[PDB]
RNA sequence: ACGAGAACAUACGUUCUUUGAACCAAGCUUCAACUCC
């Protein structure tokens, strides 16, 4: 069923809609940890192909 | 004082002419740059 799934990648998002974050963790209260991963901004439309 | 004596089975002559080791065939199939604290 995965042989036949055509996904392509997506065409190359402006450099503006990246944001770096604090990974926070949040078992019983919020507490930060010493990592910065550089996200995308919310609600930031992607544009695939799949067939 | 031998059915004997003398006498090269020798001379000449391209294993040679024509002939694709070719034809067909995806280095591809399945994968999250990721999990934890």
């Amino acid at each position: 069923v995965f042989a036949h799934l055509q996904v392509s990648d997506s065409e190359t998002i402006d450099l503006e809609n990246l944001k770096v974050y604090q990974k926070v963790d949040y078992s019983k209260t919020a507490k930060p940890l010493p990592l910065y991963r550089e996200c995308l901004k919310p609600n930031t439309e992607i544009t695939f192909t799949v067939s």
